[PDB]
């Protein structure tokens, strides 16, 4: 029997489902100071998930694949169990990256912004994807899925993890020391790195220099993992032909940004990690990890390494 803090607006069936196994469901807005100390589980996170008793708190179910907005250091000192939603976000992000490959590579971008038929003005020099090297930093579920879907379209994939272990949908996997070697061979670069001290400004000034073949850079990972002055610059000087920035640093990207009036920068407002029927596909992971904890005291799936993020 648990006390679950609803910080992600449970459906009337899911709530109604939870309340039977002996688990009191509290909406964030119905949380008082007394009850906030009696919280066991937190389904999601907001301003009503900071007030909860961490010394009692056992499990937290994040609503995203990252965990870089949570008090990790608090949770890892309490050793509070954290489940993300990693991998349900893989398939749409790998459809978004392909959508952010064609839009740029086939002049769909340098069209859609152009005002509102005569194609007399020179075409944007379009690039076919088959025979090109798509370098992918991060060899997690998201990275492997994109690497499969690019191997199909006939691309030479190169995974870049911490160690350089063989992963799925990759020809060769390299180490994060050979980052400039991956960038140097790249015709496409794909940020799928979680935000850690190391990865904080990993796509800085230095990275884009090794990148000689002016590669199409894709930001579906995190913004702060990119240095935006060092991105913005590397663009203007054709050190990377185009980019794809699903995230930014800060987020949102502000009203001035030269990325605005640029003409090879695609700017979507954190939509790559979208899932049709999300509440289900998180409550599933949430609701598998709620009962395994009660029985054993662990998580069924998606257990976050609070140190690595």
């Amino acid at each position: 029997m648990m006390k679950i803090l609803n910080s992600f607006s449970l459906k009337p069936e899911q709530r109604q489902t939870l309340e039977a196994a002996g688990h009191t469901v509290i909406d964030a807005d119905k949380l008082d100071d007394a009850t906030a100390q009696q919280i066991d589980v937190v389904y999601g996170w907001n301003a009503a998930a900071t007030r909860v008793n961490f010394d009692r708190l056992q499990f937290v179910q994040a609503m995203s694949a990252g965990v870089d907005y949570l008090p990790l250091a608090e949770l890892a000192k309490h050793h509070v169990l954290l489940a993300n939603t990693s991998g349900i976000h893989a398939e749409p992000i790998a459809e978004y990256v392909l959508g952010a490959l064609f839009t740029i590579s086939r002049g769909i971008l340098p069209a859609i912004r152009a005002d509102r038929w005569t194609l007399r003005q020179e075409r944007p020099p379009m690039t076919l994807l088959k025979g090109k090297t798509a370098v992918i930093f991060g060899t997690g579920h998201i990275g492997s899925t994109i690497a499969t879907k690019l191997q199909a379209l006939g691309l030479h994939t190169i995974g870049v993890s911490a160690h350089g272990r063989p992963a799925a949908g990759f020809d060769q996997v390299m180490t994060d020391v050979a980052t400039h070697e991956a960038a140097g061979r790249a015709d496409v670069v794909i940020n799928a790195l979680p935000l850690t001290p190391d990865t904080k400004h990993f796509y800085d000034e230095a990275f884009f220099a090794a990148a000689s073949k002016q590669p199409l850079f894709i930001n579906i990972g995190r913004g702060p993992s990119v240095d935006m002055a060092a991105l913005t610059q590397a663009l203007k000087n054709k050190q990377i032909s185009a980019a794809a920035l699903d995230v930014v640093d800060p987020e949102p990207l502000p009203q001035d940004s030269p990325l605005w009036g640029m003409t090879n920068v695609l700017l979507t407002p954190h939509i790559s990690g979208t899932v049709p029927q999300l509440r289900d596909k998180v409550f599933k992971i949430f609701n598998d990890n709620l009962k395994t904890l009660i029985s054993s005291g662990q998580l069924a799936s998606h257990q976050v390494d609070l140190t690595r993020g």
